[PDB]
């Protein structure tokens, strides 16, 4: 693979050992791996990382897309609540892009597994998740970045229970079809993004509202049972999801504010961080 080497990011292949594919879906693209020297404090320690790689039969677009996503992560910079770029192997072999490893999977599965048992999460723990996703989104918005698909599936949880937004630098095709027919992204989409293909940081705020509903339903499916045809009618008429059973009134007003039809009437991510911060303080 003929590519330029960015020395400050280049990792030696001797330091990387590839492991098992992560997740059953899209297998082979993302694998678990160990990288020695990633932690500046412990040079000898192998650090578990996630490695994105191309398929054996990949197109030149697939390669350019992966390089562009890596390059956009370099521009955006690092934040605790986003999946960060750790390095890359671009010379003398196949392209490997290293990102932070999230042991506890995506937020939806993390919540569904912790609906019952000892690992069951408290109200404060669920508010902490919302605050961390809002913090990471505030940073991405400040760096001129629009996620376009903010949902629990695209938020990964570390072994230390840190929330990290994933695939933010990823370029997504606006529409698979008017009705995608894959037979779900439309439930998280704002009305302007869904009907007019308009994406702003305020459309991500609508998606954050749907994500907040996921958090307090512990990984619940938004608008359950409602077909896509009926969903378009319901949103145009002003109908919104009901308050999750284990959710406070003040938090449901934050959700209800994210779902204003007028984008500017929704709060900014700076304001959502501030609203979720006050919810964490009041509990004492
Ligand atoms: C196709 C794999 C997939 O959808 N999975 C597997 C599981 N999972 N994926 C991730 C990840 C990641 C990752 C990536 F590989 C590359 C990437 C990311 N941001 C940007 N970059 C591009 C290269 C520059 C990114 F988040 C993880 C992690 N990281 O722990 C896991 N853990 C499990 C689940 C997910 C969904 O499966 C249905």
């Amino acid at each position: 693979l003929e590519l330029p080497a960015d020395p400050k990011w280049e990792l030696s292949r001797a330091r990387l050992t590839l492991g098992k594919p992560l997740g059953e879906g899209c297998f082979g693209q993302v694998v678990m791996a160990e990288a020695i020297g990633i932690d500046k404090d412990r040079a000898a320690k192998p650090v578990t990382v996630a490695v994105k790689m191309l398929k054996d039969d990949a197109t030149d677009k697939d390669l350019s897309d992966l390089v562009s996503e890596m390059e956009m992560m370099k521009m955006i910079g690092k934040h605790k609540n986003i999946i960060n770029l750790l390095g890359a192997c671009t010379q003398g072999g196949p392209l490997y892009v290293l990102v932070e490893y999230a042991a506890k999977g995506n937020l939806r599965e993390f919540l569904r597994a912790r609906r019952s048992g000892e690992e069951q999460l408290t109200f404060k723990d669920l508010v902490s998740c919302a605050y961390q996703v809002a913090r990471g989104m505030e940073y991405l918005a400040s760096q001129k970045c629009i996620h376009r698909d903010l949902a629990a599936r695209n938020v990964l949880v570390t072994e230390d229970n840190v929330m990290k937004i994933a695939d933010f630098g990823l370029a997504r095709d606006v529409h698979n079809l008017d009705y995608y027919k894959k037979t779900l992204p439309v439930k998280w989409m704002a009305p302007e993004a869904l009907f007019d293909r308009v994406y702003t940081h305020q459309s991500d705020v609508w998606s954050f509202g749907v994500l907040l509903w996921e958090i307090f339903t512990l990984g619940g499916s938004p608008y359950p049972g409602i077909p896509v045809e009926e969903l378009f009618k319901l949103l145009k008429e002003g109908h919104r999801m009901d308050k999750p059973a284990n959710c406070t009134h003040d938090l449901y007003m934050i959700m209800r504010e994210c779902w204003h039809a007028a984008p500017s009437q929704r709060p900014t991510f700076k304001q959502l961080v501030e609203d979720l911060d006050r919810v964490l303080t009041v509990t004492s």
